[PDB]
């Protein structure tokens, strides 16, 4: 994979791996942790402000190339946040390993970049609730409500959603056909906290589908007390 010019590199691997050797100048960043609640405008603005602070502290600016060992959920959720803040982002899942030679962690000088939310990339709970085609990218067992993470009240799915397990997105050739989608189609994707759906988001977008990620996902949906099946 070719790289864009003057990119800032972001390594989404666990810190131990980063410390063992990263690309020269690469910053360490893994945004798998923050679970978001986005109902009020103030909450969306809070996210945008938080991204501005993050972008400035890490000296981020377009274009940003994020890399990890394979197409991981931590890589895509992190790339999703950076792109959502308005940065031009690219994923790099293989081929960077020969260059992971630097041990010292860079100390960038605060850039003055300011995040600008790309609302078009996102689905809030209200938008997800009214979406005509929501794909739940969790496992069939999660979809059926047989299991659920301990941080949530019970098992369930957003009513009317269709199950399209993450795994399917790893075989892009003929995917839109197996899913019955086509370029330009509006598709929403969600899961527990938007990580696996961020993966489906990027895959679908690369195939021309207008995918939007319900970042709050099932965790937020349940905290809000919205209807669920079964
Ligand atoms: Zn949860």
């Amino acid at each position: 994979m070719n790289l864009p010019e003057d990119a800032v590199l972001v390594d989404t691997r666990p810190r131990p791996a980063y410390e063992a050797g990263h690309l020269p100048g690469a910053r360490h960043l893994d945004l798998s942790a923050p679970k978001l609640r986005l109902r009020e405008e103030a909450e969306l603005k809070a996210l945008e402000g938080g991204l501005t602070e993050l972008f400035q502290t890490l000296g981020l600016r377009s274009p940003v190339v994020l890399y990890d060992e394979g197409l991981t959920s931590r890589l895509c959720r992190t790339a999703f946040f950076l792109g959502l803040g308005g940065l031009e982002v690219q994923l790099w899942t293989e081929g960077w390993e020969p260059y992971a030679t630097e041990k010292e962690e860079p100390k960038p000088e605060r850039t003055e970049v300011v995040a600008k939310l790309r609302r078009d990339w996102l689905l809030t709970a209200d938008e997800a609730a009214r979406h005509p085609l929501l794909l739940d990218v969790r496992s069939p067992e999660e979809f059926q409500g047989k299991v659920h993470p301990p941080c949530c009240p019970r098992g369930g799915r957003i009513p009317g959603s269709k199950n399209a397990p993450l795994e399917l997105f790893l075989s892009p050739e003929g995917l839109l056909e197996r899913l019955g989608l086509q370029p330009g189609q509006e598709v929403g994707v969600y899961c527990h906290s938007g990580a696996r759906s961020a993966v489906a988001f990027f895959v679908l977008r690369s195939l021309g589908v207008r995918a939007r990620n319900y970042l709050g996902s099932m965790h937020e949906w349940l905290q809000e007390g919205l209807p669920t099946e079964p």
